[PDB]
């Protein structure tokens, strides 16, 4: 039971921003990742469809007997999370609130910004979360549909990427924000470009990175932590797309040479 | 449910450091504090008797419809958390693990120190928590019985307090540790002196503060956080000993003026 793995789902490589942090904070925890690279991008897809696809990724991992489910995707979290948490016996973790509480703790301006997919922005989740914590804070949300493709295409270091991020982020310019929430688990791979565009006066919040911290206490809370020894079975990486392009960017961002990945089918 | 208070039970006035921390981190949360001042200290008492008392406090608070139970006492937590956590229908939190988690996270040389009451240290609760997370860490546990009286008599600023603290903490001086957990509700008031004695290489963990950060994450997890929105009632303070003397220590620490407390009978 406790030696069972922790499963992480996402639409593609975004989930890896959370996974990377889990390797660093929870070294003795076995992980099983699933990225629906085939149906990506979610962020615009209709909520109902996203709820569907997400459940599909869940069922795929449930058959592998995971002890905890981490929806390392803002889009999925925003629409799916309550429903899947209520339905499953194991604990389910989303990435919105951890990012929201971290932003609230770091802002000195009370002027916070958040960027994410269409779906995340439309759900007004981050607005709704921040309001319930500190209503005096002014939140400015912005959808950035062009970002995710830049990451999936493994061109998040390109000059092209820099120009897109720049023009897209100009809409948040001159609004006095001192904190910007990376409301998409894909955005941390663009962090250096985003930090450069926003300036050194703006603190970036990595939503998924903050989530691992919550994961850590939940393991103790539900007393289902893995024994303090590096797992026997290695970490499993699945993708519904080119298992090869996955390994390409996965191994680079994670720093894992010869990172294995296996393509699969859903729905 | 969401509008109901959070309950904190403690041996006496110590737990007020945890309650004060909650007033800071959770301003919208209604609190209900219970302190068995008529029977403290708990540290020098045998575990069983402590388990019995803790249960009485818990019961009394449950009858008052709290949504979450916080065992602010390390001594109490070290022996009664498991049972009470398992028995109650509401979330039950203790102050040991949040601190061990934080310590393990910050140590760079694998040498964590821990101080508290004879009871706390005698239960080996911290050594157990830390080694089940990271076996490679050498845990040094020391009981410091003079610290509580030193704090309860409002003598924690005196140059005298520094000599005593320096003398008691001499043992830990030759271990080479870089992390020391303040495993007792009283110790936060001695933090400045303890810090100077332990030096700039040592990071002090405030179990009270780490615990409140968990309650915050747990409020969001179970989605039972009190609305930011309106409206709240007075915090409630209960004690098994003199309410007058308590109302003194309360305003003398929480700062709050006219804090009214009620004396009650448990068993
Ligand atoms: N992983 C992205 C989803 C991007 C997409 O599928 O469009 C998120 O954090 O919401
Ligand atoms: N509250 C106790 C100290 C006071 C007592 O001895 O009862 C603790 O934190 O261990």
């Amino acid at each position: 039971s406790n030696q069972e793995a922790i499963g992480l789902i996402d639409s593609g490589v975004g989930g890896l921003t959370v996974l990377k942090e889990a390797l660093k904070q929870l070294p003795n925890e076995r992980l099983i990742y699933l990225g629906d690279t085939a149906r990506c991008p979610y962020g615009p897809r209709p909520a109902e469809q996203v709820v569907q696809f997400t459940w599909e990724m869940a069922d795929f991992l449930l058959k592998k007997r995971i002890k905890m489910l981490v929806i390392a995707c803002n889009t999925a979290t925003a629409v799916a999370l309550e429903e899947i948490k209520a339905a499953l016996p194991i604990p389910v973790v989303g990435v919105i609130l951890p990012g929201a509480r971290a932003a609230v703790k770091v802002t000195k301006n009370n002027k916070i910004g958040v960027i994410g997919t269409l779906g995340t922005i439309k759900s007004a989740s981050y607005e709704i979360a921040i309001k319930s914590k500190a209503p005096a804070i002014e939140v400015t949300s912005l959808a950035c549909p062009k970002f995710v493709p830049i990451v999936e295409s493994n061109q998040y270091r390109s000059s092209v990427a820099k120009k897109i991020v720049a023009e897209t982020l100009q809409a948040l310019q001159l609004k006095g924000l001192d904190t910007l929430i990376l409301g998409c688990t894909h955005y941390p791979l663009l962090r250096p470009v985003i930090q450069n565009v926003m300036g050194s006066h703006v603190t970036l919040i990595d939503s998924g990175a903050e989530t691992v911290g919550e994961v850590s206490m939940l393991l103790d809370y539900f007393d289902i932590a893995h024994t303090p020894e590096a797992p026997t079975q290695p970490h499993e990486f699945y993708t519904t797309g080119s298992a090869k392009m996955f390994e390409e960017i996965a191994s680079s961002w994670l720093g894992i040479e010869n990172l294995k990945a296996q393509q699969i089918h859903l729905g």
